[PDB]
């Protein structure tokens, strides 16, 4: 697809069998999604932005369906007030920013 | 450019006869700025990101070029970590997402 940005780049995604909306986040460094269970192992980790810090939840190697495409990759799950989908996921699926 | 995101989309931007390096950032509604002494009129606003909120100075109808291409519109500046080009800048320079 190709996504303009009038609106926010909102997609479907599904993530541990569930079907969230999320944003295609070239800004994020990383995925990271709104409190959630995911199964298997993780780590804490920090991540900054605007407004400052929040502590999250880093699962490794964790299957993503983004808009109809297979990646797996990391997703911080923590008090994200959005569902984000950053870089490391975004290159998985070769999106690129054209103008 | 067709720009892939291995890592931060970085590029120069011209504002308030100031060059600096900012990040296209298409999960920003806003484009803000790291505190700089600009000059003109502005209101006082806030902004919500990942960590909380932040007190920002907000300017309107500033021209910035990005990457040659010369635009106008909303600045805020305020302790942003990071200088992001948000939608509002995006859609003018004609910039999509595509994969
Ligand atoms: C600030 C950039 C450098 C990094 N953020 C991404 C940005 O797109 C961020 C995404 C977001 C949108 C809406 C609500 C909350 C967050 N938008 C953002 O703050 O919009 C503000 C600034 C202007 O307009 C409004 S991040 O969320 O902090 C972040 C940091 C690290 C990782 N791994 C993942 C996400
Ligand atoms: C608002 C914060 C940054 C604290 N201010 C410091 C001020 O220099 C502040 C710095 C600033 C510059 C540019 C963007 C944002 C903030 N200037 C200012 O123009 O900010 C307006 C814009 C949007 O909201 C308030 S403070 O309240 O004045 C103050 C002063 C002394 C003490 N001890 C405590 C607080």
């Amino acid at each position: 697809p190709q996504i303009t940005l009038w609106k926010r780049p909102l997609v479907t995604i599904r993530i541990g069998g569930q079907l969230k909306e999320a944003l295609l986040d070239t800004g994020a460094d990383d995925t990271v999604l709104e409190e959630m269970n995911l199964p298997g192992k993780w780590k804490p980790k920090m991540i900054g932005g605007v407004g400052g810090f929040i502590k999250v939840r880093q699962y490794d190697q964790i299957p993503i369906e983004i808009c109809g495409h297979k990646v797996i990759g990391t997703v911080l799950v923590g008090p994200t007030p959005v569902n984000i989908i950053g870089r490391n996921l975004l290159t998985q699926i070769g999106c690129t920013l054209n103008f």
